[PDB]
């Protein structure tokens, strides 16, 4: 079991760490059908998504996707500094797999 | 996959973007039978709804509908600026499909 | 679709609008068996309940009842001004069907 | 139906009202097998639990028990004054049935 | 029934009390398949996890695991002081069983 986000992200061939060290600039969410997703941005121009759930996810992933959307919303509204994101960089915009917050 | 609210909105028929750049003026919610909805207003007189779940929603949007009302409530209570709403403009009040918050 | 709490409330028998224009004075909640409810009071003496879920309710109201107790708790804790309540006046205390909040 | 926590408590055997008029001094929660509970304390030395779900609880209480833990946590973190607790006094620590907040 | 976290922790083997008396330095959360977990750190170098849910957790702990991650996120965002953690010291990093928070 990894002990930080960088070592977690290393376990997935399909991933990359972004180091932001900045609050979320905008939060977007959608209830439109097949686009039940969130999108966040940073002042540096980075855009990331929390993906729509699909067959790419086992049951535990579904719950954690909902959690991540909860986390990004409150992080936005509290101006919490996001340290790093672990993202899938094959998806466009890059999909969030993990988040670290420190400040 | 859309990278922003406007791209997302532009995916659907009978939608438009409202650019509010303002906090929500009022928040209403009902648990009355057949009217399990929310209504928000802005100072400019704009009124929007999160629709009652009916036939026009696939069962997967049900969770996103619940999340949207949670988002609107906490946005209202934190006085968070709403940047844009993507709405079905053929409903009265116009029906919320997506939201972005910035600044 | 109604555009406001007053018009929504008018769609049901045995309801009326109370116009409080005030913060909730007290918030009570119970997990006791057959009393799984919330009660709020206002400085003016008004007492209102969120009713225990039951036969009088329909399936789509279940989630909305829970949402309403969520809303009253966080309204209480943020000292949010309650504009209006739509309530059933054939219950004691009168039973909340909808709420609006405005600055 | 009761109109306040004192009348509510009187409906049950083995209960009594604790009048605290004070914030929660500490909040503990456990995910440990068979001790999935919350414990709260007050500065005066009072200690109270939200019981582990069990055969003393009917199905309608399950969501209420989870709600009460949500309530205690947020009350703790907001330093919200707890007026009264309705508790079962045939358990150690006494087991919360109902909470009233006012300040 | 335990009245505090220390007496609670003693009911289990391979569990130990860590007294932090400090706020959470960093909060990490992941939705990656098979790593649906939270990691928290403290300034003193201590690292703790909420475990990915698994065959080692009984049914009554599944809800409590999701709650704990909720509790840790909100604790991090409010800079709440963690008094003690009860953890399984046979996991790497050590896995949270319970938390106490006090002023
Ligand atoms: C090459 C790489 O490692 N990643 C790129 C990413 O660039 C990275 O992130 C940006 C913000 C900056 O820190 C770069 O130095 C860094 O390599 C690209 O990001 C785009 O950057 C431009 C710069 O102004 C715009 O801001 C653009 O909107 C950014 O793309 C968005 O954000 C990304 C994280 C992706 O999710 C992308 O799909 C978004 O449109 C992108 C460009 O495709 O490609 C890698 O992510
Ligand atoms: C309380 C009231 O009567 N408000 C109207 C407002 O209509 C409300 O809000 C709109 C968005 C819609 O959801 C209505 O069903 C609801 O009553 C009017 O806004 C216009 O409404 C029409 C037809 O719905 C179009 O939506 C039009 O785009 C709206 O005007 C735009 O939004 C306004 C708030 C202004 O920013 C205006 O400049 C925009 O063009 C307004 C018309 O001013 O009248 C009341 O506020
Ligand atoms: C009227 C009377 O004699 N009450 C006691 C009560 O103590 C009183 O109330 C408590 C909260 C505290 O302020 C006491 O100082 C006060 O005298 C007993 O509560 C325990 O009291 C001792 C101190 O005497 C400790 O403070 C202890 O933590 C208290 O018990 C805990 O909290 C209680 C509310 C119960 O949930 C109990 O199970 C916990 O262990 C109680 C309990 O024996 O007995 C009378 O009510
Ligand atoms: C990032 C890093 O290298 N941290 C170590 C820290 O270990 C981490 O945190 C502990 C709680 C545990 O979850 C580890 O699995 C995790 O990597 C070290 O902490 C000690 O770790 C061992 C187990 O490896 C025991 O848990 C031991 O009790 C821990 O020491 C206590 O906590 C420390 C932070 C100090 O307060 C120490 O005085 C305590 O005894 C520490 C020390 O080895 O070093 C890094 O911080
Ligand atoms: C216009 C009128 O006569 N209305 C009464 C209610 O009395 C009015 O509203 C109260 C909230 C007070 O502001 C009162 O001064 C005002 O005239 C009456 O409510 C009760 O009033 C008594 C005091 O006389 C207490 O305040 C009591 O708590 C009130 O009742 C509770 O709150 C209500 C809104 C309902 O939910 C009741 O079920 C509660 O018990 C009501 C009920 O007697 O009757 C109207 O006709
Ligand atoms: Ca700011
Ligand atoms: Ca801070
Ligand atoms: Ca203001
Ligand atoms: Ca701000
Ligand atoms: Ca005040
Ligand atoms: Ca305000
Ligand atoms: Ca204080
Ligand atoms: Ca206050
Ligand atoms: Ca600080
Ligand atoms: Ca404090």
């Amino acid at each position: 079991t990894p002990q930080n986000i960088t070592d977690l992200c290393a376990e997935y061939h399909n991933t990359q760490i972004y180091t932001l060290n900045d609050k979320i600039f905008s939060y977007t969410e959608s209830l439109a059908g097949k686009r039940e997703m969130a999108i966040i941005t940073f002042k540096n121009g980075a855009i990331f998504q929390v993906e729509v759930p699909g067959s790419q996810h086992i049951d535990s992933q579904k719950k954690a996707i909902e959690r991540m959307k909860d986390t990004l919303r409150i992080a936005y509204l509290t101006e919490a500094k996001v340290e790093k994101l672990c993202v899938w960089n094959n998806k466009t915009p890059h999909a969030i797999a993990a988040i670290s917050m420190a400040n």
